[PDB]
């Protein structure tokens, strides 16, 4: 089967980030997550104490040796990264990526979509050194889909964004460096505080043409992790079947159920098997002129 | 709810071995699973080339020193341990169970239930060193449940298991070293059918066994899947059923991979268990075994 993903993204023992926030929804989804786990500790970054291992270059690039030997990279139709948190691994997967692609291409399978969740920082606060920030600068050249949040959005462009019209530009520097499809998962609005909004932006390498969309989502109270780490999944389990518009769409409403159910910071997300798989509404993703 | 497993086992990123096998099961059984992982590698150890890491103690320590620290202890209901292929670490889960029974005493909780999987080896092959062999009797002696395949019941025993009779022995050797109940998952007439022993040791020992087909071929984390399905069930069930359903899951999931190419004569890729193909079957097997009282 073509649905099949190399997920590169942190493991926690507590709670549900990274690999732990990715896995069940892709596996729910009928996806083999075959995880090469980036760390491996006790808990996320935000309980009191964090306790464990990280990875460093050497010991991904031993995983590498065995995924190469035993003959699986042609197995990655999806390559999916989150936390890495590491200058020479986030340089490292541009290599792991072209290896993938080679070996489908040799096996004449479907081009791999490698999904770049450039995960760096929320909440104003940045979780890597800079030489990190220009390592996914340098990464985002090989992407073929990122999902970075408004801040990520914004360091790495330089531009702010907050509104539309910023989200628009902070894209169109993702597009120039070579990632053809961007989703902004969420941005507030001064002008509308009831609500975030998301855009989705196409390039078409051919045309040079851009097909953009927008919607929103409630504004929910509080702080939620793993919201991204879910999105992501869960935009690649839709985008495998669905036009990138409605993946974006599903995605969105499968985090509005497990924020809404949270309601009535950890997302819950082996709890809500069904909304993972057919979120109780959609998110509207309508075409910009 | 009590549904918190502290299970400690490999981490593989291709097939469907250790953690990656036990998981989603708990998960769709509606268990959170907080996974320590003793190895992480790239495949499984029946692959010609395994790379990858592996735990010593202090890294196993250290991830302990958190879930400390941060209260989570009391949460686990369960502990279920499978591969972990150090002697330190072996040694060191009789320290880790006897800190979950404590701090759960403190909270006004329940008992945990400590489910040990001896992983050593399979099809007359050790894939551990002679010190590990060692540590898993001394951690059986503090083991609720225990879930030797045939092989490693032989060699903790030292009683050859080759029929009901030998498996009755080799059961009676756990129960004499402290763990009460003990699951020997599959034995030898009949080639087309394969037997298992539940022993339930008062003084008195109730037994039962039970049989499912014997699929030819030669498949791994069969083990690793059983144990997380025989948790989720025993959770609900008298250990009798929670058995019976768990080999109907094991009966489901190997046909759904003989289904989609695993025969005998397939490559280790193609028998890698289709854990993800039908999640219904993993909570709801389309069989149940009988577990049938022995006089
Ligand atoms: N407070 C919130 N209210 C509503 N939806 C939210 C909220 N926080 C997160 N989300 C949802 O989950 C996703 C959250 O990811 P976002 O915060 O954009 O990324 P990250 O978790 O990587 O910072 C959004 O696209 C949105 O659907
Ligand atoms: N070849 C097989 N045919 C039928 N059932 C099998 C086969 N291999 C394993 N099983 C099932 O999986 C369970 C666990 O397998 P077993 O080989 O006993 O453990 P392990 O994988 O730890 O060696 C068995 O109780 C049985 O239900
Ligand atoms: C380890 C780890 N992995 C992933 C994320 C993003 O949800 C975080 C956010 O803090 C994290 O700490
Ligand atoms: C890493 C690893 N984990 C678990 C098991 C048992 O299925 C094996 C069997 O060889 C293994 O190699
Ligand atoms: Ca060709
Ligand atoms: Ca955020
Ligand atoms: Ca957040
Ligand atoms: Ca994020
Ligand atoms: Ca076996
Ligand atoms: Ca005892
Ligand atoms: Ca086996
Ligand atoms: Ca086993
Ligand atoms: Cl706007």
């Amino acid at each position: 089967d073509d649905k099949h993903v190399l997920s590169i993204q942190s493991h926690v023992t507590h709670g549900y980030v990274g690999n732990k926030a990715a896995t069940f929804p892709l596996q729910l989804h009928g996806f083999d997550v075959d995880a090469i786990n980036t760390v491996s500790l006790s808990n996320h970054s935000g309980y009191p104490v964090i306790k464990g291992h990280r990875m460093d270059l050497e010991e991904f690039t031993t995983i590498m040796e065995g995924l190469r030997a035993n003959d699986f990279l042609s197995d990655y139709a999806y390559v999916l990264t989150g936390y890495i948190n590491n200058r020479d691994i986030v340089r490292q997967v541009a290599a792991t990526v072209a290896e993938i692609r080679e070996a489908r291409q040799k096996q004449g399978k479907k081009d791999a979509v490698f999904f770049c969740d450039p995960v760096m920082g929320d909440d104003g606060r940045l979780y890597c050194k800079e030489e990190v920030v220009e390592a996914y600068r340098e990464l985002l050249t090989h992407a073929d889909v990122a999902t970075p949040n408004y801040f990520e959005a914004s360091i790495l462009s330089t531009v702010e964004v907050k509104d539309l019209a910023s989200a628009i530009e902070a894209a169109n520097w993702f597009h120039t460096q070579g990632t053809p499809t961007v989703v902004i998962k969420s941005f507030a609005m001064a002008d509308d505080p009831t609500h975030l909004r998301f855009l989705l932006s196409c390039r078409d390498k051919a045309t040079g043409s851009t097909k953009r969309y927008t919607g929103v989502v409630p504004y929910h109270e509080g702080r939620y992790t793993g919201t991204g780490d879910v999105f992501a999944a869960s935009l690649v389990a839709f985008a495998h079947s669905d036009p990138m518009d409605l993946a974006v769409g599903k995605a969105m409403g499968v985090l509005q159920d497990l924020i809404k159910a949270t309601i009535e910071r950890e997302l819950r997300v082996t709890s809500y098997p069904d909304r993972l798989q057919h979120p109780s509404s959609v998110a509207l993703v309508t075409p910009l002129p």
